[PDB]
């Protein structure tokens, strides 16, 4: 395989999309990915349901899963307690953020290293991070942490291609040497990809708000729309050397194991 | 540069919405099961407001009852241009004639001219409309060469025969290389035929169906489109975002190239030539 492919998760609650995610789990877990990561939220599961889908991802697949974790309300000792505890129990790879509020993402991705060599991915904004001074700024901060020990760079969404491609050079101009992997959102839900988007500055082409006009309650023709939008993308990025996609599954498997399929991502 | 052909290619997309026209063909259900999937795809792609939907008729069937009703139970629950498809298969001239005429005093002004496949040739068939009564006919093509022609040049004249003897536009066999059914409508223009090469999209949901159909018809398979498919033979739910993704391409090109028409084989199946549709602007 020339391609290498990851899938984010993120910690189900309710009984209903627990069932979807190991669906899911099993489903993609066929297609070999490099490794798969779960997200954290706050106020919507804790680090402990993080955890406890990483740990149950391990053991059910086999598959290398990195938990995202975040620096806001943690203190640096709680940090590196559960930096060790993770690394202990097998846990090699973390995505190391700051979350949305002292510490920035490269003060964690710090930590960690001086806990351990763990294998560190960290976030990546092509339309520019929304509270950054300037984009000049915000490739500043990138590079501080690839500098500090990050060994990629998963990109925020995006759905103009060019604006992850002029990212690229810009990252590699600016010496950052690791690969800068497109986080890719496969579109079935428009509604919930415009709040998405709205909410981090991510562009919406005027062609995808007028494909996505009126199916509102046509779940059927958005998903085969929204295939088809994602298979363009990952096909022009792949012609422009891209051998690396990090899926935001949102916990479902269809689109995602298709368009793999597309880049000769099988089982 | 690749990146903004794409944008350049979606956005002209976007801007056709109101302006392409679209036909919807349809078969003769042979199960009860099969007999409401039909009239809920009729029900849902009628909402599209297609130039037309047609009929197909099994040649050597004798089940001419069975289309023709369909076809009547169409315009009076949708009120939409029915054609049916008539072949010259068990059927004698002054036979033809009856039939013809008798369409015509129902309503039926449009009809698919084919000879159908063998158990008098089509250009026959339309010569004997036209003096019957000036219906709207459509004839078959073949951008890959029917199978029983001789040449491709000598089945290229059959066409322009066809369209000489009164035939308004011609539909083609269901092709997955672009190229090839570009390359063709440039001969058919060359050739001097002056109607519309409309193609005939076959969204594939059932890639073994398809070959198979494929193999009948000589029609070509692409190497790109069957490695696109290889494994999914117990995977309906891929093969069914893949095949989506083969056509939204296929008539996305096609509608750059200039193409404002198009006929859709359902297999009556709204889902796939609706979302097909929608991509292309033609919505409720
Ligand atoms: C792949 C990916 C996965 C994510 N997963 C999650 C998840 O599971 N849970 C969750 O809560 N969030 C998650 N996020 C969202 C993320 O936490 C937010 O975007 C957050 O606001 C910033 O995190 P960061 O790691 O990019 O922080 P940073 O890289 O620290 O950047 C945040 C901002 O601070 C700026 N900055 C950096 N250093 C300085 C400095 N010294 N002075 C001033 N400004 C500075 C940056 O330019 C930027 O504007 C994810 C994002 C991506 C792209
Ligand atoms: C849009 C479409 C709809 C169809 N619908 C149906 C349907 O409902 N029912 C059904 O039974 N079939 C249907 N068919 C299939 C069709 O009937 C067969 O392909 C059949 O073989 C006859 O084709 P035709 O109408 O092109 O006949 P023709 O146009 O007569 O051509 C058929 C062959 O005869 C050759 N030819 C013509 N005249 C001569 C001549 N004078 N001398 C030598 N060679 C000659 C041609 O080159 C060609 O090889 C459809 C096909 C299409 C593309």
């Amino acid at each position: 395989g020339q391609i290498n492919v990851s899938f984010e998760f993120f910690p189900p609650r309710t009984s209903e999309m627990e069932q979807t995610l190991w669906n899911s789990i099993d489903r993609l877990s066929s297609l070999k990915p490099k490794f798969v990561s779960v997200t954290y939220g706050a106020n919507s599961g804790e680090r402990d349901r993080t955890h406890s889908i990483i740990k149950g991802i391990k053991d059910r697949t086999g598959l290398e899963a990195a938990p995202h974790l975040t620096c806001i309300d943690a203190t640096p000792d709680e940090l590196r307690t559960i930096a060790r505890d993770y690394w202990n129990n097998g846990i090699r790879h973390i995505v190391a953020l700051r979350g949305d509020l002292e510490m920035y993402a490269s003060d964690l991705v710090t930590l960690l290293k001086e806990v351990a060599d763990f294998d560190i991915s960290v976030a990546a904004y092509p339309e520019v991070h929304p509270e950054a001074k300037s984009a000049q700024a915000d490739l500043l901060n990138l590079k501080r942490k690839v500098d500090a020990g990050a060994n990629r760079a998963i990109t925020q969404f995006f759905f103009d291609v060019e604006s992850y491609l002029r990212f690229r050079d810009r990252c590699v101009s600016a010496g950052i040497d690791v690969e800068i992997i497109p986080g890719i959102l496969p579109v079935s839900n428009f509604k919930q990809a415009k709040k998405f988007a709205d909410m981090t500055n991510v562009r919406i082409p005027a062609w995808m708000a007028q494909m996505f006009d009126g199916l509102d309650d046509d779940a059927e023709t958005r998903k085969l729309v929204g295939a088809n939008i994602a298979m363009d993308m990952v096909k022009i990025l792949s012609r422009e050397g891209v051998k690396d996609f990090h899926f935001y599954t949102l916990n479902r498997a269809e689109m995602s194991y298709a368009i793999c399929h597309t880049l000769g991502v099988r089982p």
